[PDB]
């Protein structure tokens, strides 16, 4: 069963989807529309979505790199590599609306604390979005465990599967626009 619950954003602007699971935590802290943060008690995941506004010329696989640098780079992260990118091309658009581009760029950083002597990987899974509507860059961002139980390789019969692709992917889709209402005067 592959369902889909349209969240009203924005007025109406955009739609996002996401099931039930996914809390936004603007009631536990303060945050802007211009953002959003959810998260999921069942797999104890991260998703967090912020605006911004096309820079120069940075966007597409350039714009993942970019971005990272300012996130894993300003914010600890002393030890970062790279997996690998999936470029998102307009058939991934569900709705499939008016979206210039998309990539998307996955890894990991070493964050160390204020010791310096701790270290733990986190999968980090970002996309980035551009739409010329007004030069906007919508960045996403994925906090999951990183590929490496050993020992035990987790529940088998019993409760909730891990997440994978499958979620980013109708996260990233949780950007149908099919009224137009941030488009005029407003």
């Amino acid at each position: 069963m592959e369902p889909t619950r349209d969240c009203p954003l924005f007025g109406g602007a955009f739609s996002a989807i996401l099931p039930m699971g996914a809390i936004d935590v603007s009631d536990l802290r303060p945050v802007p529309d211009n953002q959003e943060v959810f998260c999921h008690p069942v797999t104890d995941q991260s998703l967090i979505v912020e605006l911004l506004e096309l820079q120069a010329h940075v966007r597409g696989e350039a714009a993942a790199r970019y971005h990272f640098e300012d996130v894993g780079g300003v914010q600890g992260a002393r030890a970062v590599h790279v997996e690998s990118v999936q470029p998102l091309s307009l058939e991934n658009l569900a709705l499939r609306g008016r979206c210039q581009e998309a990539w998307v760029l996955s890894g990991k950083q070493q964050i160390a604390k204020e010791n310096q002597q701790v270290a733990k990987d986190v999968t980090l899974h970002q996309a980035l979005l551009r739409l010329p509507q007004y030069q906007t860059d919508l960045l996403l961002t994925f906090n999951q465990p990183p590929p490496d139980n050993r020992s035990s390789l987790g529940p088998e019969n019993l409760s909730p599967a891990p997440w994978s692709l499958g979620d980013f992917e109708q996260l990233v889709t949780s950007l149908t626009l099919h009224d137009p209402n941030i488009f005029g005067p407003q």
